[PDB]
């Protein structure tokens, strides 16, 4: 591991990373709702129920099994969200404990009810420490679907405590119709969670921890884990390639610019992919500080979710092994600080495929790092090339806090995001490139100005920028700055890990 | 003939319309580029082309062929947006006027390079005044692309001197283009198209003064007995009647008695469709002053530009007299202003289908005269529901300034305006209605509020509250906050009148 | 039209004037310091004394040769108790005017306000003595200055003619040049008070009713032409830019035209003052920080400054002059009448006007007072008003700026602020900034595109309705108040004043 | 100290410029419009005409003559900027391009309508092929601003193209004809040193920040001193200690880059008035820890606070070449540059001027006047007649005289006046401000002797020079601030504004 420059020797030096979870001591079977009744014997029994309709499943044990025969669910209404849980004898007088759950009308269950049943059904495992919890579904659910439920509710049961200075559930049964229509999706669950969970590990670190340096010690080590190439550029060799957008922003840190590059090679039994994710371990804005009212300095820590979102798609991949594939895993890595070496609003740099840029705003520095990467990714000869990015805080005020927004310069490239969206259930929305803002790039003095003069649309300006480094691969960019941070939760999300994943697979 | 309120004696009762241009007595001819060459004989002759392709037509004068043939252009490339012209001697030795304007590369022309070609050639007519005109397309353009090219160059040519305080025009215009007769129905459709965008940029362009509730509505009254369409304008009481709380809340603080329009039009027996346009004659935002930095309230005047646009297609339709459709041409108008009388923030309102509204900003008061224009327009029992609104600013940060952005609870309608928007050539993109953000609305003691609280996609909250209001019709909203005003221009563009007419023509 | 509308019974119907003041009961004499020496006697003997040079009767003209601690500086002073020939009483006092012959407008206020501040902490007889040289205009000015620091406004506090000096003699070496212009800083300094007072007048007691029957008064006192235009007349007139602008007031529009002729033994002018009675900036509301809404009732200080100087000429009364006393007078205001950002409106010249700022209001009425004013058939027209915050930025709170279109005219006004002593500087009306007024549909906007020099765009705007008239504008937004000392200064009287009687 | 520090090896170490123009390769001719009539031979011919005013002068082709005798000009209105282009047959059968240009009303022409003019036919050459172009002035214009047509000419008719990352096809003959020509010919040479020195300060403006740095600009001053031999002194950090410049080198406390005093001197021949010209020097400004964070700071354009020490360096290149007789300049600039750092000064710092007074830091924002109050004690050291410094200082001026205008103020009102009729003769406008002696009380510190900026005058330009006159003793003094003007921000580039002023001012001395 390269050494992590301090400025005192209480600067921590690694970034904590929990490779073990409470969900790899956690036993998981699909079991039929009717013909592997659950038994009621210990632990939680929930029903997952829809508005006004009755429990229609039985559980073993008679003395349950005839409580809920009564059909008395009180005020309970199935309504998205809504909990009702209580403890009642069995039939050795054990106390188990009954929970229902309401998940909205019959049939219009998308991500968004699903997200809301499991994060009431981790209410009541927070509230409690069983050993065995039951789930009984009583709604119609879609496979992958169904997945999406049991990674969500380990995203939400999981909690990080690797920075508070202070015997989980260990058997889950899920009781379902058709049962074995699901059992492929289970150890899938296990990945996707994992992969989302490591991203947001590596998002909800402080900067302090998250620098260029230990964030590129631990894609070596991540590399080690699931056996990929790793690459390391440093600042030489960059220079060498003449990386000067790139460079230019890492002027003003403490710590080195690091280029992150993984590969995965499968077996042959043909498609080669570029994943690139914007990796700024803390964003200042530079010059252009950000002290405006709501920039949200304090949470600048989550400008590297593209990068951690790829990574942790790398985790996924590495550990799934598919074949006749071949993936690049890139991250221009930095920090965005204000220094007497900083970049400078108004300087010009050039790319590393010559271009020159007037740098507009110092606060728009990930496009910068994007180019270079972007002209390196197309380097390496490949079919397609996607990034994803917490490029533009416009998009709060477009798609929101709930879809991310997809950009491109191929259809067919922007179908198959769309596609990994709907079977990730991470959802995202198809957004133009609207050429008639490209003029508001112009520079006087540079081949292309940073930002826009003129148009307020930054998403479509900084797409049309980063446009301007592919000159004929197939690309799509996902900006995720709406989605990646959950402000009302405050933890990241990691969203970006199985879409990407879902889109490497079925290709 | 209803009288409007004066303050001074000087104050206006009319808005000045222009209902003869120029074009009305302007000859058009579509005439083959070989078979029927132009002649040079006099006035203008400007030649389309591409970049880096020279002129293959030819002109029937000998002198002036004889020049062309030599094929020097000395510095014209054919880049889009440029043009070179000058005067040369013809064989009867007067001076023609020849020139030619850049459509940029070929077989990429879009309605983007038409609208700065068309803009191109009338800077040159602006700078003559020439009686004939030939333009000679050495381009591949489609035919309805061919007719925009033809409304956007009338559009940049006829000026609004209506308030100035200060025959002299082009009467003869040749269009020589490959395979001509594929082209000649457009004329007509494209006279009849420019004049709808004509006449519902002058209503927007008026000055509130002029334009007032009373003022429009009475030209509403005009225009339908010009174009024979069935008129009726409900009054405040009538208005009270139908319990049009919402509406009628946001006219309180005006000298303006509200006024709701009404036009029909039903075509020969040999689907019925409602529109509604916002009408908000002058947005002040009321209490919630428009006084932040970047409101623009000088230029809410043109808060009535989904009114124009939907007048703008009455003219259109009651013109053109389609059959086996009815359409409704509906706008609940009135002005928003601050006064003792004015409703206040925190007001509970009653909207006509009974839900109550808390006013959490009196800014966002378009929405609430929709509401009520929407359950309007569904007890009409009509198949489609389509309103077109200066809604959310938050547009400019989304799509911009050239896309217009469209929500909708029916994927068939929503479609049908997409393929509206490619034969009228005014850009459209589909935005979604995003559930999540629904419970963003909630309000303590009201059914709902009409702002949000937590999420700032302020487009598509909007939406998620109209949505609110249609109970069990297919309907679509068209956002144009964005595309309507062309603010380096310093006019409106009359957006939407095309793109509405063609949704009616088409089914 | 005459009596003040109310929403309650309390609302004032009249503006509270003090038409007398404690310097009508005061007697002024001038004695020359050599010839008729100072007679100590009994009272307050001031000494005007520059920096290090000391001063050169009963007993102390002995005590005449000790100070010590007081140096002479601006500002400074002392005080002292003498024994005279009789014997036991008085004060004595030093008072500093900084180096010798530096002395300028500026020292002389602060050297007029620290001898008042000894008056304000204290009898009924003073002698000033004036050890300095000063020219008779300044002198004069001295005592102008004197008088405005000496009379309180007390109009509108709560509490309830002996509190006040009765006897004041000024030695001064040439002492015979001077007396002359003793009553004329009576009448100055009266004119000065009287504008003052009308713009401390708060809002709801100085409206465009009350401040038109002010004016009525004010000519009836000197015999003064007096027509006051209503909205009647001033419709047919076709003043549609000044009537926008008052739509949305409680208050009728009032357009003052008072009018002065001498006695013929020639030259007509015409003085516009703008009268903006209270300004919350209409829907273009005043609310950033810095928008000074609170003081807004100084948006007729031109006004103000034009009815105090139609107050000195109806009372000197020169000859072989005609003076057009104007102002287009109402209020902006928030309303559901109000004229609306955006709107189109048509002066009496019959230009178009696009409103890109109803807070851009002042020179809306303006822009119908000068079509008024050249209809006249003058010579000069002159007007002066607080358009501009800019000037804050520019000249600052102590100079004020002049545009024009004529450079004689300009000139005279510069004169007449040598004269007058109230500070103007020549700024220039820049012609490339003309095309930033252009609007797309109507002739003119009243505010700019792009260009921030936002005082020469306001010329170039006043410039528009003006034909072919010697004109000059005074923007006074930034000397008009005081911010420190929280009071008007009554700025322009003397200065259009001295513009009219040298003609 | 000559090397240029970097961050990363990619980081430039010198200013490109070009010290060749196609100017350089222009032939041009004054050829009187009488007796010597353009022939109409070959080329782009162009016709100044004022509104609704025939063509009066003739031309020797008969054929375009004939044409000319005939009006065409059914839609030439000679208005101000408008045009008319012919392909027109001479005598000899080949077409030959004629072109009408509108300059407005007769006897009405300034330097802002001769700036329209010139770029109108910038155009015409831009959209014209011919390399051999006569102009025809049928316009009244005096020697002074006939001479500023061409150097505006020229600088719109040159583009800068030295950070682009593309890619010489210009005009070779340009031929004037004019009445009473033998009067103008004078005025050709001038006007191409004029331009090259106007031409020459926008680039060092342009040039961005990471190239313009205080090493790498008192480097372009060496390389410009040899190459117009002046004689040239860069003064170095501990030279500036020893000569107790602690107000400027405060300033450059946070940068990476030493600060470098510009001192270069130009000796005429005798045959003796000394003159010092300081220019403000900021390579970059980010207002230091008061940054340049408010909307409309212009944080991103702030590589133009130097504008002065260009227009300083501009004119010792148009005095290095043109080498007047009996006359000593002294070009200064105490080059720095304002950065936020551990190292930086602090709002509220009190430090030490070389003349001895005590400055307490009210706004780090404020660093200009402080880096010119040491350039003006180290200027009147020198012993000279006039002192002239030139500074982008207030914002404030783009709300008084705006983006037209320069401001000067002084001490001596014969100096005054000598830069106001500098004014006219190089069309460079100025307007005379005062110095309001009343606001001096705001500037005083309840603990230094001064601070540099005022709490209540909010005059910030009048209040500046008040600060700045606290550092001349006994010498005439003018200071032109050119914050408003310096920079054209439609345009998108600098004007190299106060070039021909500062020459001007010099020559005629
Ligand atoms: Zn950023
Ligand atoms: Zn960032
Ligand atoms: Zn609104
Ligand atoms: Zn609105
Ligand atoms: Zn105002
Ligand atoms: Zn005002
Ligand atoms: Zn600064
Ligand atoms: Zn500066």
């Amino acid at each position: 591991a390269t050494t992590v420059p301090q400025v005192v020797s209480l600067d921590p030096t690694t970034i904590p990373i929990d490779y073990h979870t409470p969900i790899d001591d956690l036993s998981i079977e699909v079991k039929d709702i009717s013909a592997e009744a659950c038994p009621a014997d210990e632990g939680l029994i929930v029903f997952l129920l829809n508005s006004q309709i009755k429990i229609n499943s039985s559980v073993k044990d008679n003395t349950i099994n005839e409580f809920l025969k009564e059909g008395n669910m009180e005020n309970f209404t199935g309504k998205l969200g809504t909990s009702k849980s209580f403890y009642i004898a069995n039939d050795q007088k054990k106390y188990v404990s009954l929970a229902y759950v309401g998940c909205g009308p019959a049939n219009e269950e998308t991500e968004l009810e699903i997200r809301k049943v499991a994060y009431a059904l981790v209410t009541l495992l927070h509230d409690s420490k069983h050993k065995k919890v039951s789930i009984i579904f009583e709604i119609k659910i879609e496979e992958a679907l169904f997945r999406f439920f049991l990674e969500h509710l380990f995203y939400e049961y999981v909690t990080d405590e690797r920075f508070k200075s202070a015997d989980f559930i260990k058997n889950l049964s899920l009781h379902i119709a058709n049962a074995d229509a699901y059992k492929g999706q289970i150890d899938k669950a296990r990945v996707y969670f994992y992969g989302t969970y490591y991203a947001a590990q590596l998002i909800a670190a402080p900067s302090n921890y998250c620098n260029p340096v230990s964030l590129s010690n631990a894609a070596v080590e991540l590399a080690q884990k699931v056996n990929l190439e790793c690459k390391i550029l440093d600042v030489k060799e960059l220079e060498e390639l003449k990386m000067g957008a790139y460079l230019s922003v890492g002027k003003g840190s403490m710590y080195p610019n690091k280029f992150i590059h993984l590969t995965y090679k499968g077996a042959q039994t043909k498609k080669k992919i570029a994943l690139i994710g914007k990796g700024i371990t803390f964003d200042s804005g530079g010059y252009n500080l950000k002290a405006a009212p709501g920039s949200m300095i304090d949470l600048m820590k989550f400008d590297m979710s593209g990068c951690a979102a790829v990574l942790g798609c790398a985790y996924c991949i590495g550990t799934i092994k598919p074949d006749n594939v071949e993936v690049h895993f890139l991250s221009a890595v930095c920090e965005n600080m204000v220094s007497k070496n900083s970049y400078r609003p108004g300087d010009i740099i050039t790319a590393s495929n010559g271009k020159t840029i007037e740098v507009g705003n110092t606060d728009a520095e990930g496009r910068l790092t994007l180019a270079d990467a972007l002209v390196y990714a197309e380097k390496l000869g490949v079919d397609y090339i996607v990034d994803i990015a917490t490029l533009t805080g416009a998009m709060l005020y477009s798609l929101g806090t709930s879809y991310a927004g997809v950009f491109g310069n191929n259809d067919q490239l922007i179908n198959k995001i769309l596609s990994s969206s709907k079977t990730s259930n991470e959802p995202v929305w198809w957004l133009p490139i609207i050429n008639e803002y490209r003029s508001s790039l112009n520079s006087k003095y540079a081949d292309l100005n940073n930002i826009s003069s003129s148009v307020k649309a930054s998403s479509v300006v900084a797409s049309l920028f980063l446009k301007e480094f592919i000159e004929n691969t197939p690309w799509a960019h996902i900006d995720i700055a709406g989605v990646s941070w959950n402000f009302k939760a405050r933890k990241p999300k990691g969203f970006g890990v199985r879409l990407l994943t879902e889109f490497v697979l079925n290709d």
